[PDB]
């Protein structure tokens, strides 16, 4: 029992056929909201219940709403890894850009989580891989950050930019280098990331860096 509404909670729970009997007995259960201005949706969406959200998508709900916190039912299912609905919101207008209240969008939260074929699905429906939340922060940083690398693949094949800088002025490569990211770093800068970027602090990449691989990336780029 997650929601004041008990359609909510039919539809977190699953309970299709107790959730299509409540809506023909009264049609605005499909979209009525709770006290997190979450509807039917939005909770279908959070607990991976495919047929359900199919359901409520072929009735004809409206797929864009976002709740108290600004989670659009795309941000839910991004996040919480459902490929399936994911992909249908995709099919059904689900908007691949929308922001919540913390300034992230569906591909901030799959960059992440490491969500690569929900990454692929906002990618190739239009997710602009440089978006960035409210620290200027993008995909790219959240992946470098985390030592994502099959995600920092997939932000490059989609020409994610890899010279943004966020709030204090870090690039996606300043953050692979402190978090000591080897890899990643040395993919960045092959993809063409600059070691010559100051951040906030009037430090490049390399004085971030720990251990040798200031030198190593030094060598990369010149000699």
């Amino acid at each position: 029992c997650v929601s004041n509404l008990m359609v909510c909670n039919l539809a977190y729970s699953g309970k299709l056929e107790e959730l299509k009997e409540s809506i023909l007995a009264d049609k605005s259960l499909a979209t009525r909201t709770d006290q997190d201005s979450r509807t039917a949706l939005h909770w279908a969406c959070s607990a991976g219940h495919t047929e359900i959200v199919e359901f409520l998508l072929q009735l004809g709900v409206p797929v864009n709403d976002k709740d108290d916190a600004g989670w659009s039912p795309l941000h839910i299912a991004a996040s919480a890894g459902r490929d399936e609905i994911v992909k249908a919101l995709l099919g059904k207008g689900a908007q691949v850009n929308a922001v919540n209240q913390n300034g992230c969008t569906p591909l901030h939260y799959a960059a992440s989580k490491n969500r690569h074929e929900i990454a692929v699905m906002l990618l190739e429906g239009g997710a602009n891989p440089d978006a960035k939340d409210h620290y200027e922060a993008t995909a790219m940083h959240r992946a470098a950050a985390k030592g994502n690398l099959k995600m920092i693949h997939i932000l490059l094949y989609y020409k994610a930019s890899t010279n943004i800088q966020d709030t204090e002025g870090n690039t996606p490569l300043h953050l692979a280098c402190d978090e000591e990211r080897v890899e990643e770093a040395k993919l960045l800068v092959s993809q063409g990331a600059s070691i010559y970027i100051e951040n906030k602090e009037e430090k490049t990449p390399l004085q971030v860096a720990k251990g040798g691989l200031g030198l190593i990336l030094k060598r990369m780029v010149e000699g």
